């Protein structure tokens, strides 16, 4: 496989195994959270994440770092502070750029 693509991929796949992940796994459900998308218009989430990475939005991995940051951003914009989806994504932040140094 492309050599940044399978990159992106290893890490995407380390970044769904991290548990941390678990509050952005799906988008969030417009049936139930559509001011998500109406607040929060700059919508991700890991498997918005896998699409992207797919239709190879990620030509250089500053934009999967750019997307993995906006889903942290989106987390702590949209959750209220200091709350299990705020630790969630700072374990999220901490590990993702624990991975980026690892390589």
């Amino acid at each position: 496989g492309d050599q940044l693509y399978t990159t992106l991929k290893n890490l995407l796949a380390q970044i769904k195994s991290h548990p941390s992940a678990w509050p952005f796994m799906e988008p969030v459900k417009k049936s139930e959270a559509p001011d998500y998308y109406e607040v929060i218009r700059f919508p991700i989430d890991l498997k918005t994440m896998t699409e992207r990475l797919r239709s190879r939005y990620y030509v250089t991995r500053k934009l999967f770092v750019a997307d993995l940051q906006r889903v942290i951003a989106n987390c702590r914009e949209y959750n209220p502070p200091d709350s299990e989806y705020c630790r969630c994504a700072s374990a999220l932040e901490k590990f993702f750029y624990f991975k980026l140094k690892e390589g």
